[PDB]
């Protein structure tokens, strides 16, 4: 498992305005919990705790 | 076509913090354009202009 921004196609974050939205998105995908980052590595977006390894995450590179 | 909040499965909005994120999402799904609406019927989320009828929208009920 890993803690990371959960990705949507292709190598993009899910933006967010509140923590519960991210908690729900994360747990639906198997993570323990999640919250909304504002000033993390990739800016605004959902961050998941203990996301299963085969769920895509945001990594270095361009989103589109 | 209708102006509406585009839905993420299942009956969820896409939350947002910048307009390009919504315009990108809405136009990929065939809308004329879209923007990040902070306040509205279904609170913060992407609002699309003239989304095609076959693309789900947020409707009453809970996101799941």
């Amino acid at each position: 498992v890993r803690d990371a921004y959960i990705a949507k196609p292709h190598n993009c974050v899910y933006e967010c305005a509140r923590n519960e939205y991210c908690n729900d998105l994360c747990t639906k995908n198997g993570a323990k919990s999640g919250y909304c980052q504002w000033v993390g590595k990739y800016g605004n977006g959902c961050w998941c705790i203990e996301l299963p390894d085969n769920v895509p995450i945001r990594v270095p590179g361009k989103c589109h």
